[PDB]
């Protein structure tokens, strides 16, 4: 159950490149259907847009996903569709960002325990497009299990896992109303926030925040959360001894003496320490059935040629959950972090993850290196090595 917001309350009436990963999500053999993802991470503002192509011409039926947004504010989706590669049709994604001063087109390579109950908000305002688009998402542990859209003309909050289909009309209910309460509240601080940094009336602007907490197996609280972010920058965030205020700018100084004033310190330390905790508990509860399974990854090597005597060798782990996993080389017992290539971790677009690490050998050195998989998931990292 996400708390009810204080308005920033600020006065009185930078944008990040995208990063592109083009991937099948099966390794793709001509003539099988397959899937091709479209990864674009890191990038502000959230407006984007993402073609796919097929021999240059757009691909029609592309699937988006969900936008979502990182620790750091950053935004990602996940674009895929359809396709049956074969061996010389060329496919690429094209995305279009106000960071970048022409569409970026990337080519497909065929290159062979405590818990946490967070919310994470998006207001972003669409001046003479529409009203601003509210968006709540709740978090169990990563696992995305309701979202409140604004986006539709009888908004609500919907389970996004089958194991919050138990909770009866009253639950979602009050959920609904509180997401439009809250949505209020954001409107109006989109509003006086363009004074506070002096900006035009006309343009976009976002307020991401991250609320919830992080409850140890005792069921003592572990850390707290409440960060608000302004235009993807630091804005204020309740600190670790959820007692005092961190305030990022001077505008946020404003919004840091009110709160104080207003003790909103303790009203979020009340949430936090109880109402949070005790809603954790009923949907780890609920959600026993599948919130605490794990896929260990599934790894093998391949082998790519290279100019004159070198060879690479690329680690894949595959189809493992949670998304934390560590890629290593080894030459005679001794890593070589020192000159591997890796890719971030990409979602293989059925849940799971996938990762790979490369390094460049001599060629006919290959079975002197050895690639090391750690992930909570395998009883014992994973050893292996090239083989023909």
């Amino acid at each position: 159950s996400i708390i009810n917001f204080e308005k920033l309350g600020c006065g009185a009436s930078i944008q990040k490149t995208p990063q592109i990963q083009v991937y099948s999500r099966h390794p793709p053999e001509n003539g099988k259907p397959n899937i091709l993802n479209c990864y674009v991470t890191q990038f502000h503002p959230p407006h984007i847009e993402i073609q796919m192509l097929k021999n240059g011409k757009k691909i029609p039926k592309v699937e988006m996903s969900d936008m979502s947004f990182s620790k750091d504010w950053s935004f990602y989706i996940l674009a895929h569709t359809e396709f049956t590669p074969t061996e010389t049709d060329t496919y690429a994604c094209r995305v279009k960002h106000a960071s970048m001063a022409e569409p970026k087109t990337v080519y497909w390579d065929r290159d062979m325990g405590p818990h946490s109950l967070r919310y994470f908000v998006t207001a972003v305002s669409r001046p003479g497009l529409g009203e601003p688009r509210y968006m709540e998402v709740g978090y169990v542990d990563d696992t995305e299990f309701v979202r409140f859209d604004s986006d539709a003309e009888n908004p609500r909050y919907e389970p996004r896992a089958r194991w919050m289909e138990q909770e009866g009309p009253e639950y979602w209910e009050r959920e609904t109303q509180a997401a439009k309460g809250n949505e209020q509240s954001f409107r109006v601080d989109l509003r006086t926030l363009l004074g506070c940094y002096n900006q035009s009336k006309g343009g976009s602007h976002t307020i991401q925040v991250i609320s919830g907490c992080e409850v140890g197996s005792d069921g003592r609280l572990l850390r707290g959360y409440q960060q608000y972010a302004y235009d993807g920058c630091d804005y204020i965030a309740l600190n670790e001894d959820l007692k005092t205020w961190t305030a990022a700018d001077m505008a946020a100084l404003i919004t840091k003496h009110k709160w104080e004033q207003a003790g909103e310190a303790e009203r979020l330390r009340a949430y936090l320490e109880g109402t949070c905790v005790e809603w954790l508990r009923r949907y780890l509860k609920n959600g026993n059935a599948t919130l605490l399974r794990t896929d260990s990854p599934k790894a093998h090597v391949t082998h790519h040629s290279r100019p004159e005597d070198k060879v690479t060798l690329r680690c894949w782990a595959l189809g493992f959950y949670p998304a934390d996993i560590t890629l290593t080389w080894q030459l005679n017992g001794e890593e070589l972090i020192q000159d591997m290539e890796l890719v971030e971790t990409r979602p293989a677009g059925d849940g799971t993850f996938q990762k790979w690490a490369s390094v460049v050998v001599p060629l006919g050195k290959e079975q002197y290196y050895t690639c090391h998989v750690y992930h909570q998931g395998l009883p014992e990292p994973l050893t292996l090595r090239w083989e023909p």
